[PDB]
């Protein structure tokens, strides 16, 4: 970590002391920040501390005898301390469904920024595959499996210039499972498919580099139509057809290389997080003095 970085983390997790139990009755509504896969996401504001929070809403029966666990785990499961993935304040349950209360992030995620945008620079994204990699190294480390991709609408920013990821530990996928789990859990995913779901640090790398290319291009860089037929078609297309690339003559060689070694097709050829970390973009990344608060502001329209 770093000096403002500690003392950030510090300063949220005071925070996350004052304001104690988390209970619906002591939430106001302010906006809908966004629409997930799993619920809404909406901006509310804690009243007795005052603290503005984003509240994350699953739709899910939890049995009373359930319930005491699955929030004592929920906890667990969110209990982050790096700059690089989202704050946690508490989780809770009421009425059949399950808050998730987070830090909230001004800046919105990067898929909403891009649409701003148009495209994002590549100054700006060499920052961002620096946090996203620092995220993803903390992340690996903690958990053993993802449950989460790397995608413009998990990557969150804020006025303060902080690049964040959501936390990959948890889904809402993996607590109704932990709510089957007291019933029994019965899986029927052969050895090779579970084996397939349990991916490496590989897959994210390979997420990570669409994930740019989608950025710098303001589009996902591979072009599908409506209907079943057409999702089959981009999925094969993903598995056996070469990688999408930077359009030649716009990006910097060191940009378009980082991004090709992340989408090569071989996981075993593609690029891991040591080799990418002392990559020739992300040395020139770390050593650019970039105004990310900034451009963010001046783009969105933050202030
Ligand atoms: N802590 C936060 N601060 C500000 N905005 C947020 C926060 N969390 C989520 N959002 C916004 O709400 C949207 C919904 O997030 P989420 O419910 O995680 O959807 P999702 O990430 O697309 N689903 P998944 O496919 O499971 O990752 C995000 O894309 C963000 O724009």
């Amino acid at each position: 970590m770093t000096l403002q970085q500690r003392k950030r983390l510090e300063a949220f997790l005071t925070q996350k002391q004052k304001v104690g139990e988390l209970k619906d009755d002591d939430f106001e509504k302010i906006s809908e920040l966004g629409a997930g896969n799993g619920g809404v996401v909406f901006k509310v504001s804690h009243k007795p501390s005052g603290l503005v929070m984003a509240r994350k809403l699953i739709h899910l029966e939890i049995k009373p005898a359930i319930r005491n666990q699955i929030i004592r785990e929920l906890q667990v499961l969110h209990e982050s301390n790096s700059p690089y993935i989202v704050g946690f304040y508490g989780a809770f349950y009421s009425d059949g469904e399950i808050s998730i209360c987070m830090e909230h992030m001004d800046g919105g995620s990067l898929d909403q920024v891009l649409k701003k945008a148009g495209r994002i620079p590549e100054q700006i994204l060499g920052k961002v595959s620096i946090a996203v990699i620092k995220g993803l190294t903390y992340l690996r480390e903690k958990h053993k499996i993802m449950h989460r991709d790397v995608k413009p609408s998990n990557i969150l920013v804020n006025s303060r210039g902080e690049i964040k990821l959501c936390d990959f530990g948890v889904s809402g996928q993996l607590i109704d499972s932990m709510a089957n789990s007291f019933v029994g859990t019965r899986s029927y995913m052969s050895p090779e498919r579970l084996q397939g779901t349990h991916y490496s640090v590989q897959s994210d790398i390979w997420s990570m580099g669409l994930s740019l290319v989608e950025m710098a291009v303001g589009r996902y860089p591979i072009g599908s139509g409506s209907g079943s037929m057409a999702i089959f078609e981009l999925l094969d297309y993903i598995v056996n057809e070469p990688p999408p690339k930077l359009p030649s003559g716009v990006f910097s060689l060191e940009f378009q290389d980082f991004v090709n070694k992340c989408l090569i097709k071989n996981p075993a050829e593609r690029a891991d997080l040591k080799q990418l970390m002392v990559h020739a973009f992300i040395k020139r990344s770390d050593a650019e003095e970039v105004d990310f608060a900034g451009w963010l502001c001046s783009t969105i329209g933050l202030n």
